[PDB]
């Protein structure tokens, strides 16, 4: 599926923007941190699906209603924002 359509449909848009921080981090900032680190895509994909806490602040990202192929698609698209 298309990452831009997923970003809207799966509710990501409610907590994230690409350039500014809303509830979670800006995607440009995420892409910058995980730069070109080996294995980052799989690691972000897991956090998109099962949740995250502590990396960008004290508040959690709740687990998302996405499948594994959807999380990989989204992780790859977030990293391309750098
Ligand atoms: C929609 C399915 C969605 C995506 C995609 C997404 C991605 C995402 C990334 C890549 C991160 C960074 C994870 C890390 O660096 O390991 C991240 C972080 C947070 N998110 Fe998110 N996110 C999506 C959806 C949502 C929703 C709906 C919310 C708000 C309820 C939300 C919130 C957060 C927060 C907060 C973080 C920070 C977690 C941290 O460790 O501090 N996300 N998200």
């Amino acid at each position: 599926e298309d990452p831009e359509v997923l970003f809207k449909n799966k509710g990501c848009v409610a907590c994230h923007a690409i350039d500014t921080k809303m509830v979670g981090p800006a995607y440009k900032d995420v892409a910058a941190k995980f730069a070109g680190q080996a294995g980052a895509e799989a690691e972000l994909a897991q956090r998109i699906k099962n949740g995250s806490q502590g990396v960008w602040g004290p508040i959690p990202m709740p687990p998302n209603a996405v499948s594994d192929d959807e999380a990989q698609t989204l992780a790859k698209w977030v990293l391309s924002q750098k």
